[PDB]
């Protein structure tokens, strides 16, 4: 059944709750972003109101074929009324179109649901600065102190320098980047840019990217693989077998592959710096795992919560085991005592 942490008290609202059939008493279904564990269950047959960002609305229409009359996009950073309740959508710093949702309850309670987010100090100067938030439904993906990672900026610098050096040394090298969802577009766009190439991809992926309102996108991507030296492939194919196979397909236009796998966290983060990363190599193929995250580090999450000073925290990630629940609740109390709220 629909879990309590997907329900907004005092409303008929649910968040990211599309796989339970009809939720008894739900008058509006919000969708934070277009990732499959969140939209799971939506289709052309859905006949309730869906509230979301413009970009998420483009993806629902074009990729899932949800009918237009049930899609209600809202602009960001704007006070809106939905079934008699004031809401605001804020940028979540996750994937394109991803939002956090502020609900202003008739009784005076204010609730923030983060969806999936990467906490940033820039959020401290949004509409969140303007009033008190009583309850926080929090993206706790990496809520443990072992989870450190570099800035997105540091990671992109590393990838750009690496790719540029490789291709300038060998003009017959191919660069490949893995993907399995929206998000992390900076990785492959920044590399294609330093190399003066467009990124080549399947028709399905090109369609997905054309929904995202990225400026000048027609200048940066293409379905013509042969004219491109940065290819995108399914993440599943980013391994030595899948890459040798792929290399055959290019007809001796290339003799070397340099491939990037943008992972979340991986335990080499507890030892190694970004400057010190190395690839796995077999033959003329090298694969780099780069820790490009679109979720908060432990320290980023801690800072955001200690700034906001909520009265109650409701985790939305890692809630399935008692040991994870109990560990998270321990960090929350530490944070509150350290900061004095
Ligand atoms: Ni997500």
């Amino acid at each position: 059944t629909c879990p309590f942490y997907k329900k907004i008290p005092g409303t008929g609202f649910t968040v990211d709750a599309f796989q339970y059939g009809v939720v008894e008493g739900c008058t509006a279904y919000f969708l934070t972003h277009f990732h499959s564990d969140h939209y799971a269950g939506l289709s052309k047959h859905f006949t309730f109101p869906v509230y979301c960002s413009e970009i998420t609305g483009n993806l629902l229409k074009n990729k899932l074929h949800v009918q237009e009359q049930y899609i209600h996009p809202l602009p960001l950073d704007t006070e809106c009324i939905v079934n008699g309740v004031k809401v605001v959508l804020l940028d979540a710093n996750h994937c394109p179109g991803a939002v956090m949702i502020l609900f202003y309850l008739p009784n005076g309670t204010v609730i923030l649901h983060t969806g999936d987010f990467r906490a940033d100090p820039s959020m401290e100067r949004s509409l969140l600065a303007d009033q008190k938030v009583h309850m926080l439904y929090l993206d706790t993906t990496y809520c443990s102190p072992e989870y450190t990672f570099p800035s997105q900026q540091e990671v992109i610098r590393f990838a750009i320098n690496t790719a540029f050096e490789a291709v300038t040394l060998n003009p017959h090298a191919l660069v490949v980047c893995g993907t399995y969802s929206i998000g992390k577009e900076k990785v492959f766009l920044a590399i294609a840019d330093v190399l003066g190439s467009k990124v080549g991809m399947s028709q399905e992926k090109y369609k997905t990217l054309q929904c995202l309102n990225i400026p000048e996108i027609n200048s940066l991507i293409t379905t013509d693989m042969c004219s491109s030296l940065v290819h995108l492939l399914p993440m599943m194919q980013i391994n030595f077998k899948g890459l040798q196979s792929h290399l055959k397909k290019c007809g001796g236009k290339y003799n070397q592959i340099l491939a990037f796998r943008p992972t979340g966290w991986t335990h080499s983060n507890k030892f190694t710096r970004i400057a010190d990363v190395i690839p796995q190599t077999k033959g003329n193929i090298s694969i780099y795992g780069i820790p490009y995250s679109e979720h908060s580090s432990y320290l980023e999450m801690k800072r955001f919560v200690q700034w906001l000073k909520p009265q109650k925290i409701i985790p939305t990630v890692n809630v399935g085991t008692w040991k994870s629940r109990s560990t998270m609740e321990k960090y929350f109390r530490e944070w509150k005592l350290e900061a004095g709220y």
